[PDB]
């Protein structure tokens, strides 16, 4: 039933890993149209019987935050633009406007009297203001993950259902860096009939409109019969603006842009001022437009025309809606009645562009192409390609992972209960989820925004993070607290979240140390949840004020424990060194959690006076010339010193980590008898260009290939211990540690770039892997893709987003980096990984930005890395666009994003604790996730709703029998069920109403959403 997405390549017209390897890239001056050359059209070729249709589509480019926050842009312009839109619409029933923003949009609407709101409601029941995507924002598609791109689409378009009564089928993204197939992907399991994209290669754009392919049905990867097609319309030119709209020439488009004439304080650039249609100059403004039109309509099937019409914060002025409408429709009256052009001109909205290019295909006037692959990485002219921003402000973009998973853990642990009002748990989801979608816009995730604009994203994300942690700490609180002793003060704190990784160590000291002692509090509870739906053990860490604590289960069951010191690291600028500095008052437990499906788990620690039974000691090694002392004080192992050394390291059955004398890997054993594999790790630097163009917020220009950085005689922490060993080092910038548990290594950098202007820091892997010129990167964290480091393109165009994962493989060996945080990276020769950690650059890049990147501050990037056999499984042919992960590196991409979420119980006694919640949800098969779990009514809903996304990858066959799974039926999670229907993925139609109530699983690859219906 399902189809098979490794062995059939599917055949497309156009598949773009093919078109780049045949493409020339050659970037010639084409005339007028500088990307281009100069197009010729038969002037026969529209007549009486077939005229050239053309849909002007007004519109306005907002940005939830650019050079001014969200609120500066709302309050400046876009409440203007708006209430400008809606009097202007109201007054002029022909004139039309389309709409991307909801973010903005909502904030306009809940400021309106009920009678304006009831002005707006008809003017989009009649059509003229028709929503585009509907999205909460117009997200990046490189850095933003799947699941993000999906709650901010379905947060604009539960709004738009809820308070306008529509729902987009058209999509509008004019302006992400690039494109990915995870929008079409993501839109057409949404109910969307139709997509438009915009920046796209230069080259790309050339080649696709010699061959008349801007419009095709754009597929996945790996979809050999085409059922994920989605119709997709890329324009053809430089800019969405009027000069790059009318036609192939901005010098005459430029005219046609009414707000250029000089009291709004614009011009035309090409020195040719619009100027008013009369009577007396409407015929030759008319050929010189219509001429633009059937220059831009060669490159297109149909004779349907689209001509958008607008550019930033446009429709803002009264005066300039005037402007362009009375101009427009001066135009309009001469075009359409004067035969001999053979065109029929008016205001459109996109959905009325698509419809009627629809029914021509009908018709049997046009057949479209098929295409699959992306459209990373963009250069908009010459070498300028954008792979900066896969990088840039790294702090955001690992901020945004961790709000992301915060959203889905508190989103499903209160969806487990209906909750009074008075706990204000809708209210509190609602702000982080509205926070976190915001920074998906294109400005936000991306680091192209003003300094302070970054400093309002940052300030809403940690709001949201504030949110998230009420919620959970609140259901957890109920969860495990026998029914009739649960007494909630809905503001209260029951349990604080503790994270080791967010915002990390050397970030902030953010992490409360659990305080224990004979004559205060002898023990404390913890509870470990668990979003993912399988049984999961993680090792989990917690502070403590006594290195002499022991873990128990909540049946007394002792839990085998290590403790650690906690070690921080410090610029010496009194030694000139970086070095580790250990704490007297606080040590590090570290143990197995183990917790059910999308459920909870309870630990206790207990203090006693010694060394307690199940608890072990790691030993300390640190490796410098002219060691001091470090006292630990109670910790019962004294650290012991050495000169630099190569060092090897093994946890459990793990394998054998072998580090040089600078504290970086150099080498991976599998097992045993296997051989050890060359694996280094290596920090270099990447500046910037002394003449010709700089890198910037958005610009990756290198001057050459990376240089190492020079590590000089770095100080090498050891820590050995029978749960968790870590070799840490502080190098220039970065303080580089491998942790070991057993499994392949997690790698975290403190990442401070410090002052060092001008400066990218990279990290480097090098293999003996004969990759040759081939990897693979993900996409949004939902796929991956095949690519071709190609020699005639330069550095920064081999740049890629890795927004969570990214391997080399022969036919033998494989290597997957797997990260946190979504940053740029490459293969720039055979055998090697690579990935940027920061940038500082000095200079703006010549994009509106205006401003370099000089806000960095310490990020605690975080990875695994797991090197395979791979020469056993079953791979897709030479040929096939994409790639898969296998069990361990999709468990490992899993550890970094979704971890257990940890919470210590605030007050010294937890009446009515419970050990556990969730033990008989089924646990499902690996590659299964349920990837949002969200209640859908409030309480006083009689039928009580739950949306469930349920989202399946694919995994390699490697030969693991691996077998024995429980069905995940998610309709029955909750008690009293009534219906069960198959939806839309924003829950906003029903698709199938479901046999038995029964939610069947989905096929590898494929997402669903269900809602289960609850009499309650
Ligand atoms: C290259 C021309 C400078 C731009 C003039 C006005 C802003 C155009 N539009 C803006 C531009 C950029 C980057 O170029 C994006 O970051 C914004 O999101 C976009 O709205
Ligand atoms: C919502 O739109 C539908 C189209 O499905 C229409 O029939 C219905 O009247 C609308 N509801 C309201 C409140 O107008
Ligand atoms: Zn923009």
């Amino acid at each position: 039933q399902c189809q098979d997405v490794v062995q059939d390549v599917p055949n497309v017209d156009v598949q773009m890993l093919e078109l780049y390897d045949r493409m020339s890239f050659k970037d010639i001056d084409g005339g007028v149209w500088k990307q281009g050359w100069n197009i010729k059209y038969d002037p026969l070729k529209y007549n009486a019987h077939h005229k050239l249709k053309v849909f002007v589509v007004p519109h306005s480019h907002n940005d939830p935050g650019w050079i001014q926050t969200f609120e500066e842009y709302y309050q400046h312009d876009t409440k203007h633009i708006l209430s400008n839109a809606l009097r202007h619409l109201h007054d002029n029933p022909e004139m039309k406007f389309i709409w991307a923003e909801i973010s903005y949009f909502a904030r306009f609407y809940h400021d309106l009297g009920e009678n304006k709101k009831l002005q707006m409601k008809s003017i989009v029941k009649n059509g003229q203001l028709e929503f585009v995507t509907g999205g909460w924002v117009m997200p990046d598609e490189a850095n933003s993950h799947w699941r993000n791109v999906l709650l901010q689409l379905t947060e604009g378009q539960t709004w738009l259902k809820q308070f306008m009564n529509v729902t987009p089928t058209a999509s509008w993204a004019i302006d992400p860096f690039g494109h990915s197939p995870t929008m079409p992907y993501i839109l057409q399991k949404s109910g969307f009939k139709n997509m438009l994209i915009q920046r796209t290669h230069y080259s790309v754009k050339k080649e696709l409109a010699q061959q008349r392919q801007l419009e095709f049905l754009w597929r996945q990867i790996w979809d050999n019969k085409g059922d994920t097609a989605l119709f997709t319309h890329m324009m053809p030119f430089y800019s969405y603006d009027i000069p790059h709209t009318c036609g192939p020439d901005p010098k005459v488009c430029c005219q046609f842009d009414f707000k250029r004439m000089g009291s709004f304080g614009l011009s035309c650039p090409w020195k040719v001022p619009p100027r008013t249609i009369s009577d007396q100059n409407v015929a030759a403004r008319s050929d010189l437009l219509v001429d633009q039109w059937k220059k831009k309509a060669e490159l297109y099937r149909t004779n349907v025309l689209l001509i958008p019409l607008g550019d930033d914060f446009r429709f803002k002025q009264n005066t300039e809606w005037d402007v362009q409408r009375v101009n427009y429709e001066r135009l309009f009256e001469h075009i359409n009645s004067q035969a001999h052009f053979n065109v029929q001109a008016q205001f459109g909205t996109l959905q009325e562009y698509f419809d009627a290019v629809h029914q021509a295909e009908r018709a049997g006037q046009a057949e479209f192409p098929t295409l699959s692959g992306d459209f990373f990485t963009y250069a908009d002219r010459s070498d300028n390609y954008w792979s900066g921003y896969y990088t840039s402000r790294p702090y955001h973009k690992r901020m945004d992972r961790v709000l992301m998973h915060y959203v889905r853990a508190a989103e499903m642990l209160s969806a487990w209960h209906s909750w009074d009002g008075m706990a204000r748990i809708e209210e509190r989801l609602e702000q982080a989820r509205r926070e976190l979608s915001l920074f998906q816009h294109h400005d936000g995730i991306t680091g192209t925004a003003k300094t302070h604009v970054v400093v309002d994203y940052e300030q809403r994300m940690q709001e949201a993070l504030k949110a998230c942690q009420m919620v959970m700490q609140q259901s957890v609180y109920r969860l495990l607290t026998k029914p009739s002793i649960y007494s909630p003060d809905f503001s209260f704190s029951y349990f604080t979240l503790d994270d080791s990784r967010w915002p990390g160590s050397g970030v902030e000291d953010s992490r409360t140390t659990i305080i224990l002692g004979e004559d205060i509090l002898p023990s404390k509870h913890v509870v470990m949840h668990n979003t993912l739906p399988h049984w999961r053990e993680q090792l989990v860490d917690f502070y403590v004020s006594s290195p002499f604590v022991s873990v128990t289960d909540l049946a007394n069951n002792p839990v085998e424990a290590q403790v650690s010191p906690v070690w921080s690291w410090h610029h010496d600028t009194l030694t000139k060194t970086i070095h580790p500095q250990g704490s007297t008052t606080k040590y590090r437990i570290i143990f197995k959690a183990r917790v059910p499906p999308m459920g909870l788990a309870t630990y206790v620690l207990t203090i006693s006076d010694s060394k307690p039974e199940h608890t072990s000691y790691a030993s300390n090694l640190l490796l410098r010339k002219n060691p001091t002392s470090l006292p630990l004080g109670q910790y019962p192992e004294d650290v012991k010193f050495g000169d630099p050394r190569e060092i090897s390291l093994r946890v459990g059955n793990g394998p054998t980590l072998a580090f040089s004398e600078q504290g970086l890997l150099k080498s991976i054993q599998l097992t045993q008898d296997s051989p050890h594999v060359p694996v280094h790790f290596k920090f270099l630097k990447y500046g910037v260009r002394s003449h010709g163009d700089r890198s910037g917020a958005y610009l990756f220009l290198p001057n050459g290939p990376a240089s190492p950085v020079e590590l000089g005689q770095p100080v090498v922490l050891v820590t050995k211990g029978k749960l968790e060993s870590s070799v840490s080092v502080g190098l220039p910038s970065v303080v580089h540690q491998t942790i070991m548990r057993g499994g392949a290594p997690e790698i975290r950098n403190l990442v401070d770039i410090g002052s060092l202007d001008n400066t990218e820091i990279v990290m480097r892997l090098e293999t003996h892997i004969d990759s040759g010129d081939i990897f693979y990167t993900d996409l949004n964290g939902l796929q991956f893709i095949k690519r071709r480091r190609l020699d005639k393109l330069p550095l920064q165009a081999n740049y890629y987003p890795i927004p969570s994962g990214m391997f080399i493989e022969d036919a033998n060996t494989r290597l997957t980096l797997l990260t946190g945080q979504p940053l740029g990276g490459s293969s720039l020769a055979s055998g090697e990984l690579e990935i940027m950690q920061d940038r500082r650059l000095a200079s703006d890049d010549e994009r509106g930005l205006g401003q370099g990147v000089l806000d960095n501050k310490p990020v605690l990037h975080i990875y695994r890395l797991v090197l395979e056999k791979v020469n056993n499984c079953v791979r897709p042919s030479k040929l096939h666009p994409a790639g898969y992960l296998t069990s361990a590196a999709h468990k490992a991409s899993q550890s970094l994003l979704d971890p257990l979420d940890k919470f210590i119980f605030a007050e010294n006694e937890w009446i009515g604790a419970q050990g556990q919640f969730g033990g008989d949800h089924p646990s499902a098969r690996e590659d299964l996730d349920v990837s949002v779990m969200r209640r859908l009514t409030k309480s006083s809903a009689k039928t009580q709703r739950v949306g469930y996304v349920l989202h399946r990858t694919n995994l390699m066959q490697c030969g693991t029998p691996e077998e024995h799974t429980q069905k995940l039926d998610v309709c029955h999670l909750l008690p009293n069920v009534a219906r069960c229907e198959r939806t839309t993925l924003t829950f906003l139609q029903n698709l199938e109403h479901l046999d038995g109530m029964v939610a069947p699983e989905v096929c590898p690859m494929e997402t669903a959403a269900y809602v289960s219906s609850h009499s309650s």
